[PDB]
């Protein structure tokens, strides 16, 4: 039963944990929902403009946003087309720790993949068909 915050903080909260398949199957199903998914997306879209020591927010917000465009909400596909940009910069994203150790890796890795998911649009349609 928990709230909507509650679940999309704890998702994207700054630690280890990566988000539990539990978490994001239920934060897609409610971004069915048109209150809900204002609060998810308001969310994800703080954390993924964080920077530097705040890397996991990016992270895991990327995360989360790979899961809903396959399995939530026809609106989370359209909230990352408005808001590509955001999407496009974290290709590019850096952090460095001071062991001099690239924490920015992997989420390159998964930003130029959704990205170039988002821009094909039959592979998108595809995957989206599958969803229950």
């Amino acid at each position: 039963y928990s709230s909507t915050q509650v679940l999309v903080r704890d998702a994207t909260a700054n630690d280890s944990r990566t988000p539990s398949i539990d978490t994001l199957d239920d934060l897609a199903q409610r971004s069915y929902d048109s209150v809900d998914f204002f609060e998810i997306m308001d969310m994800l879209d703080k954390r993924l403009n964080d920077k530097g020591k705040y890397w996991r927010h990016v992270a895991k917000s990327l995360t989360v946003l790979d899961y809903l465009v396959r399995f939530g909400s026809e609106n989370c596909v359209l909230w990352c087309r408005e808001n590509f940009y955001v999407i496009k910069t974290l290709r590019e994203f850096r952090h460095e720790n001071e062991s001099g150790f690239d924490e920015g890796q992997i989420i390159r890795v998964k930003a130029k993949e959704l990205v170039s998911l988002l821009n094909d649009e039959e592979r998108l349609r595809e995957e989206r068909s599958m969803n229950t």
